[PDB]
């Protein structure tokens, strides 16, 4: 009875590991993470140039989720290309590379230069498709002309495998379009499901406020808000991308959350908020909490029931 | 001490109602609804033919809201202008009438139709812009010029003051395009936000199966879940249309939930997941604690902090 994967030409003692953002912008919190029992980790979505995003408050918490607006803040890519090329110890865990330039050809150039890093160490390529366009437009995922390009010229320029983070959609037609996208190109050979649910709104009832000061308090949320549509999008790309992995992150907070996201055919496991809120002890419990699930049930390995959710006649 | 105001014309012993589809199928439920202390209520939103709906199971609620895809089962547009016009008792409270028809000429049909009922007896029109969309395309609101087209037709077609039922967007860009088509029209004077949030996907981890019947489990997400989305989307649409009113809908379950929904601009308030959980009771219960919410605070009138919330400079 195990937790381990070998995906991607890799090998995972489980499928747990921090989402983009949480516990990986510092060489400090890398090394934390690393010495954590997660499977794997991946780094703060980068830009070329560093970055101190948004002003604080930037990031609250609650019972039931987290909001923020960081603004990618980030150390830039030099920094994180550094981590993966000589300071990452690949003996304990896999570490994934996530990246957010604010256009095609800053997101280009990174990855030409990660190229011969991840041929030559085995670091592997998030593409963050929640990375701004031009202000006035949605996000690139949900452009999926703007979609298209970002991936066609990411695949020229990288010309090894690699995955996306998106977005969560919310209609079945959009289900349809994005997975065709994907499946156009071979080299994504993973989707993570999904980003943070955009531009909630979260409101102190006794100070009549918002509790973050960027986009009068407008960002994203993660937490136990976001399972379900979690859920759907980790399920839906598993059923529309047949050659591709799905990567599930959405209110993570125990063993089961990780069995249904599995369960709906996620591959690895993501945490984010909770990691954020527990701290990396998470993953010890989640471990625990995940193999007490299948211990119950009869189950030796995660593919006895990675994507076999039933449905009803 | 009372929270009685005036809105389109019409007076409300206070500005809550239930949620389209909760409540408000059957003469049974409207009478009942009727009967309650709700400021107002509002049908099963309609189509021309009365529909059964989809398979049961098609609706469950859990402790953080619920699931549904119903597929619209409804009495048919001739019961409920019936209700409308023969049945109502507007001494008690007033009514809105809600259509969701499969066409832009199904829609037409029906509000040429209760155009003389509404001169004559006061209905109030509520239009479904989640209603269907021409084939490989998502619902109406999410493709904006199919949106325009709705309004233009049915502007030209009702010819008397109305409002329009929305799903949530996710993104700046879209509130901003999203606005701007609804301000094309004069006669759309209030916007209730939000909708369900679309295609959700509960599994219980016991039997690994999807809980509701239809859509392979996928549905709409109401309840704790959704509000903070529905407060940024009652903000987002409240600031971009200073001359219409806007009806909050999503996450209440107490006078709390109620306060921060005023407090985001909203006039009337909604009530779906927590009414068809706890009954028609519970509008007793919200009226009590908004109440005392503005007594603690010193508020004598909704007018005194509706669309206050205060941002961080
Ligand atoms: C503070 C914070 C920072 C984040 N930063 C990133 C990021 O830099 N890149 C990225 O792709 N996703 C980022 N995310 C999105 C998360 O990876 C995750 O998809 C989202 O929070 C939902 O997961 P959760 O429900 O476990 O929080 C961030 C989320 C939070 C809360
Ligand atoms: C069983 C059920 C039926 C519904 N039927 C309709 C409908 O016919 N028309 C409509 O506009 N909304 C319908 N809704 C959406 C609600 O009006 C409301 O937007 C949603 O429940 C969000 O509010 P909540 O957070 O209180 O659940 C329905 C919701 C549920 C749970
Ligand atoms: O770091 C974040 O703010 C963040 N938070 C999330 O929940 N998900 C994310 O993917 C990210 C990073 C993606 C992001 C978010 C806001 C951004 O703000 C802009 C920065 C420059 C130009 C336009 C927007 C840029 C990237
Ligand atoms: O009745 C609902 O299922 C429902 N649930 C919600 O949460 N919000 C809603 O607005 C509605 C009614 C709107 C609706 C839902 C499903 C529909 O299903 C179709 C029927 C025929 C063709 C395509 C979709 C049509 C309208």
């Amino acid at each position: 009875m195990c937790l381990k994967l070998n995906l991607l030409d890799h090998v995972f003692a489980n499928p747990f590991m921090n989402a983009a953002g949480v516990l990986c912008s510092t060489e400090e919190d890398l090394r934390c993470m690393t010495a954590s029992s997660s499977g794997a980790l991946v780094s703060k979505s980068c830009t070329s140039a560093p970055r101190d995003g948004n002003p604080e408050p930037r990031y609250m918490a609650f019972p039931l989720g987290s909001i923020n607006s960081m603004g990618l803040p980030n150390l830039g890519f030099d920094f994180y290309l550094k981590y993966a090329s000589d300071l990452h110890d690949y003996s304990k865990k896999p570490l994934f590379l996530s990246i957010s330039g604010l256009s095609v050809e800053e997101n280009v150039a990174m990855v030409r230069r990660l190229a011969p890093v991840a041929q030559e160490k085995g670091v592997l390529l998030e593409l963050n498709l929640s990375c701004p366009n031009v202000p006035g437009k949605p996000q690139v995922a949900y452009d999926f002309e703007a979609m298209r390009t970002y991936l066609q010229q990411v695949s020229l320029a990288y010309g090894l495998p690699f995955g996306v983070k998106m977005p969560p959609y919310f209609d079945i037609a959009h289900f349809d379009t994005a997975a065709a996208v994907l499946n156009e190109f071979p080299l994504v050979k993973f989707v993570t499901c999904v980003n943070s649910v955009g531009n909630g709104l979260v409101i102190d009832a006794e100070s009549e406020s918002v509790v973050i000061k960027p986009k009068q308090g407008f960002g994203g949320l993660g937490g136990k808000y976001i399972l379900p549509t979690a859920l759907a999008n980790v399920n839906a790309f598993y059923r529309r991308c047949p050659d591709k992995l799905v990567f599930g992150c959405g209110g993570v907070y125990s063993g089961e959350d990780a069995f249904l996201h599995i369960l709906a055919g996620a591959s690895m496991v993501q945490v984010g908020t909770a990691l954020q809120e527990e701290g990396p002890g998470i993953f010890t419990r989640l471990e625990d909490e995940l193999l007490e699930i299948m211990a119950r049930k009869g189950y030796r390995t995660l593919e006895e029931f990675r994507g076999r959710v039933k449905t009803i006649e």
